[PDB]
């Protein structure tokens, strides 16, 4: 299940790193059948870990926290299949795909003060129906591969992703059983 992370990598993985410490990535890194966790939230099955999180928090309530998740996990994107440069969406019974082009990395500061890396990618394919513009965010900013990943997607311009706060569907590996998402989102 990946080496452990190093104290560097946990900490940018909390928001914390120097932008020197950020290195490109390989479209390789997300390779892999990805499902999407919003059915999970749907069946309620994700409660027991907004649960944790509200005991732990005492400033946040079960609604606020399953809130803020409902607004993130949202997509009709049942699945994402990554493969030899090709990323493939299936919405619904229907496909789209494009071999990406990758277009390099964002630092972003948020407004609490932490920091996070999007890695952009562009289509470029005329004939593609995917998104023209997607972004990987996965609390990684250096070579590795991605055990879980939160994406953006969009037609208008990088710029308008890297501007989303409160949308951005997630993905962990389709092979994962249901009962191994919660661990992990629980047990980190
Ligand atoms: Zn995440």
């Amino acid at each position: 299940h990946g080496k452990p992370l190093t104290e560097v990598e946990q900490k940018a993985a909390n928001g914390v790193f120097d932008d020197a410490n950020v290195q490109n990535r390989t479209l390789s890194d997300w390779d892999g059948v990805w499902q999407s966790v919003y059915p999970l939230l749907q069946s309620g099955k994700l409660d027991p870990v907004f649960q944790k999180k509200a005991d732990a928090d005492k400033t946040k309530t079960f609604a606020e926290i399953k809130d803020y998740y409902h607004k993130g996990y949202a997509t009709d994107i049942e699945m994402i299949g990554i493969e030899d440069g090709i990323v493939e969406f299936h919405r619904n019974n229907e496909t789209t795909s494009c071999k990406y082009d990758y277009d390099g990395y964002k630092i972003l500061t948020y407004k609490s003060g932490k920091k996070g890396v999007r890695y952009l990618f562009e289509c470029k394919d005329p004939e593609s129906k995917a998104p023209k513009y997607i972004q990987f965010s996965d609390h990684i900013i250096a070579p590795r591969k991605s055990s879980h990943f939160h994406i953006f997607m969009g037609n208008d311009s990088q710029q308008s992703l890297l501007n989303e706060m409160e949308n951005w569907p997630t993905y962990y590996p389709y092979q994962l059983s249901s009962e191994e998402v919660v661990e992990e989102m629980m047990s980190h």
